[PDB]
């Protein structure tokens, strides 16, 4: 190991009313004038995205080794514990199970009572997020993709580079895509057997969207956003001059949004429609009537219109 940081703010996530949630010293909840809705202590440090139920649960999981189920109003619905820190963003699938990689070395799969449906057992931390196909197979990285059967069977596992730390997206024809720290981006057939890999020089954090015509976009180390035609080649690349450290964005009309030394707005074709100045910033939510909400890593929530301008900005101290 090595002198580690942790209490850095989590991106931002949107619920049907317009509420914006993140994640810091406490859970925020931020309403869409700026002015803070509620406030929710979960344990000592949240660094996880939020993940928001269709019936307006909060789920957040925390530093502290509990998956926090938060009313709309900011009780506490339940807590569910691990032992270890959590630093994998919680996501909902199948029929409103929960998931989420745990420090113990576990895929968790968490019923919306609170109570454990199942785990699923690998030999070191997880760090990533899951994601879950049309039949309900669960992707997640590690040492290796994992392909976990909805009944916590393994179903088959990828090596795809020495460790990966990203997020899979999965096709709308069932092709599993995965950003690994070796530099490539990987396509993965449903039963395992790799597609292509796509090459970049440097590491990647950023995990893969897809949008506009079956386009992936992921982020890189040398300061590109690389957009990829279906087939395993560039598209295009975008150039800005930090290393982009997480996901893009896809807006309504297809624009692609990402953060790395600005926030970006661009073109499906590849060219920059703004950017905009607001330390490094998170993965951009994107609500229904077109407004941008960042994070920066110091606690300050940033509110920007579709042009490009702020609105406002939120700061936790």
């Amino acid at each position: 190991r090595f002198k580690t940081n942790d209490a850095i703010t989590s991106a931002a996530s949107i619920g049907k009313d317009g509420t914006i949630y993140f994640g810091s010293d406490k859970v925020y909840a931020i309403n869409p004038d700026g002015t803070e809705k509620w406030n929710f202590y979960a344990g000592y440090w949240t660094v996880t995205r939020p993940a928001i139920s269709e019936d307006g649960t909060i789920y957040v999981t925390s530093l502290d080794g509990h998956l926090y189920a938060i009313n709309p109003d900011g009780t506490e619905k339940w807590r569910f514990k691990t032992e270890k820190r959590i630093e994998s963003s919680p996501v909902i699938g199948n029929t409103d199970t929960i998931y989420f990689g745990s420090y113990d070395g576990h895929l968790y799969a968490i019923n919306p009572d609170g109570t454990e449906k199942w785990r699923f057992k690998t030999n070191d931390a997880i760090t990533s997020a899951a994601s879950i196909g049309k039949d309900g197979t669960i992707y997640f990285g590690s040492d290796k993709v994992y392909a976990i059967n909805p009944d916590g069977t393994e179903k088959w596992n990828f090596y795809a580079g020495y460790w990966t730390v990203t997020r899979p997206a999965i096709s709308e024809d069932g092709t599993i895509y995965v950003t690994s720290l070796d530099g490539h981006l990987y396509a993965i057939n449903p039963d395992g057997t790799e597609k292509w890999r796509f090459k970049t020089e440097k590491r990647i954090e950023s995990s893969p969207v897809i949008g506009n015509t079956d386009t992936i976009y992921f982020g890189s180390y040398d300061g590109h956003l690389y957009a990829i035609n279906p087939d395993g080649t560039e598209k295009w690349r975008f150039k800005t001059n930090d290393a982009i450290t997480s996901a893009a964005s896809i807006g309504k009309d297809g624009t692609i949004y990402f953060g790395s030394d600005k926030v970006y707005a661009i073109n499906p074709d590849g060219t920059e429609k703004w950017n905009f100045y607001a330390w490094t910033v998170t993965r951009p939510a994107i609500s229904e009537d077109g407004t941008i909400y960042v994070t920066s890593l110091d606690g300050h929530l940033y509110a920007i219109n579709p042009d490009g301008t702020e609105k406002w900005r939120f700061k936790t101290e």
